[PDB]
């Protein structure tokens, strides 16, 4: 809605400007219900959260005791995460490029929310390879996927068939659920998808 002077979503400065001016349409202001029920099913799982933004989910996982690393290449995003994490859990977030970052553990679960749809279309192929590289066979890429093409972006919507073309060479779809606490921008568009890394 506002007039931003950064336009390249590949740049951390792009996301800085949105956080800095308080224009963050994607922000849930909390932990989504489906994240909570999925995480309860995988209480021991080591979790990577790329493009974590405010990182509400990392605070929640800290309370459940999962190993977790949340990363965001945006300084303003990491400042937002620190506000949520406080000094107590600040070490769970790092300012890092998802496409460069090596986690200090092998993830059992990489949690997706409003990250794939933050990426320019040209970064989608990298996303798939990176997820496949990070996840061993049987491990999970699971979270909220923003389905259906959009005219502009971000958020860049993705057609179901294009998402298949991206992930099925590496993942089997094993869950596709309606979401019952979605915010306006994602209402009726996001779904919870669980992808299992192929062996
Ligand atoms: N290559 C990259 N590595 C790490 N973070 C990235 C990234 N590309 C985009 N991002 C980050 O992804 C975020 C998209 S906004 C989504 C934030 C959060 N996942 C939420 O659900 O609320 C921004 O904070 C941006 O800085
Ligand atoms: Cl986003």
């Amino acid at each position: 809605v506002p007039d931003f002077e950064t336009r390249d979503p590949n740049s951390p400065a792009f996301w800085d400007e949105r956080f800095e001016r308080r224009f963050t349409p994607w922000d849930q202001a909390g932990v989504p219900a489906a994240f909570q029920s999925f995480a309860a099913r995988h209480s021991g799982a080591a979790v990577l959260i790329p493009g974590c933004g405010s990182a509400y989910e990392a605070v929640w996982l800290a309370g459940q005791g999962n190993p977790v690393r949340a990363i965001d290449f945006s300084p303003a995003a990491v400042a937002a995460a620190h506000e949520q994490l406080g000094a107590q859990h600040a070490q769970l977030v790092e300012q890092a490029d998802f496409f460069t970052y090596e986690p200090p553990f092998t993830p059992a679960w990489i949690y997706e929310r409003a990250f794939l749809c933050a990426l320019p279309l040209a970064r989608r192929a990298d996303y798939a390879h990176r997820m496949a590289d990070l996840l061993p066979g049987g491990a999970l890429l699971a979270g909220f996927f923003f389905l259906g093409a959009t005219p502009k972006g971000p958020p860049f919507g993705i057609e179901r068939a294009e998402l298949d073309a991206l992930l099925t060479p590496y993942f089997d779809l094993i869950e596709d659920e309606a979401v019952h606490d979605s915010i306006a921008v994602f209402a009726g568009r996001e779904r919870w998808l669980t992808w299992r890394r192929r062996a």
